[PDB]
């Protein structure tokens, strides 16, 4: 879904997006994705190149992506910077972390930033899913405020209302950080 054509509802946002470990969004991820030209020692943004996507009748975000990688048209001469925003951190029990990595091995010239709102520790071999995309060349990190409100103004129909955090934001960013930090060494 391209931002372009349409924005998401803020609902949608929060819900999916918010970092509380009490509340249980299981059911879905939502990935925000952005392109850069790496030029000579610049970031060239790809203004077209951005949007968002959730999981479609069993097949994982982070798969929709990799479907559409060839309709982006990138140029394999060129490198770019695939930046993700996502809601929860890819799987491995479900092929995501595989896919994802057999993806970077076969195109060299994309380079992979994973930037998650959570980790999906409902998958009991999340920590190698998290090991396998760090082994590939993506950087994976823990979203933090600059995160969630650059999606917020970038990937949301917001109506130039700014960013209003959830309670607990920055302490459970910490926290979420420190336990990705410690999981990757
Ligand atoms: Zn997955």
């Amino acid at each position: 879904m391209e931002i372009l054509r349409y924005l998401m509802d803020p609902d949608t946002f929060t819900s999916n997006f918010n970092n509380d470990p009490l509340v249980l969004r299981r059911r879905q991820t939502y990935l925000c994705y952005e392109v850069e030209r790496l030029d000579n020692g610049t970031s060239v943004k790809m203004d077209q190149h951005m949007g968002f996507l959730c999981n479609e009748s069993g097949r994982h975000a982070e798969l929709r992506f990799l479907d559409l990688v060839p309709s982006l048209q990138l140029d394999p001469a060129q490198i770019y910077r695939v930046t993700w925003f996502i809601s929860w951190s890819p799987c491995f029990s479900w092929g995501c972390a595989g896919e994802v990595r057999a993806f970077l091995q076969e195109n060299t010239h994309v380079r992979l930033r994973i930037k998650a709102a959570r980790i999906y520790d409902y998958d009991p071999l999340y920590k190698e899913a998290l090991q396998m995309l760090r082994d590939a060349g993506a950087q994976v990190s823990i979203m933090t405020y600059d995160e969630f409100e650059y999606c917020w103004d970038t990937f949301v129909y917001r109506q130039g209302c700014p960013f209003q955090p959830w309670d607990g934001l920055e302490e459970h960013s910490q926290a979420l950080s420190g336990r990705l930090r410690a999981i990757l060494q």
